[PDB]
């Protein structure tokens, strides 16, 4: 990850840090923009990062993090952070609409496809789905959840695997999150 998003930002650190104040540093809890990473990284000095904020986390000169501390799993994430999730994410891919509108306009796996996969798709929605995609490719959201009829938002499907994939590592399937 290069770029990452603040789903948490902690002043003093954890609630429970059991060292004197003065040795805890500001933390934050983000998400990459890439593969939804999700690190905990220290900040420095002065700043006061706000929940959205996108900050750079690569190896040159890094204005707001100071160091990348650990990666976490989603448990490790703090009730805040759990809350902002996926309203974060929902940010991050439509930054990036045209990547993941590709997705829609998508390989078969074997009496399995890869809709099926997206959470609140089933055989019935995919072949909806593949039915509109014959006609004409996608060329946004939008267009999905107009053409597909009575398919939900494409972004909470896209969320929603997302989300699915952080929670479950061991999943045989990481589409977005690999």
């Amino acid at each position: 990850e290069d770029y990452a998003y603040v789903l948490d930002f902690m002043p003093y650190g954890h609630p429970d840090d059991k060292r004197p104040i003065h040795r805890r540093e500001p933390l934050a809890q983000v998400v990459g923009e890439r593969n939804f990473t999700l690190l905990e990284v220290s900040i420095r000095k002065g700043k006061q990062p706000l929940v959205m904020d996108r900050v750079y986390i690569g190896k040159g000169e890094r204005d707001v993090v100071y160091k990348i501390k650990r990666r976490l799993r989603y448990e490790d994430l703090t009730p805040a952070a759990k809350t902002e999730l996926p309203y974060v994410i929902e940010h991050i891919i439509k930054q990036d609409e045209k990547k993941y509108v590709d997705f829609f306009n998508d390989s078969i796996t074997t009496r399995m496809h890869q809709l099926e996969l997206l959470p609140g798709v089933g055989k019935k929605m995919m072949w909806a789905i593949i039915e509109e995609r014959k006609k004409r490719p996608f060329e946004s959201f939008e267009d999905i959840a107009q053409r597909v009829k009575g398919i939900q938002r494409p972004e909470k499907l896209i969320v929603s695997r997302i989300i699915y994939e952080i929670k479950n590592p061991q999943t045989k399937y990481k589409l977005f999150t690999a």
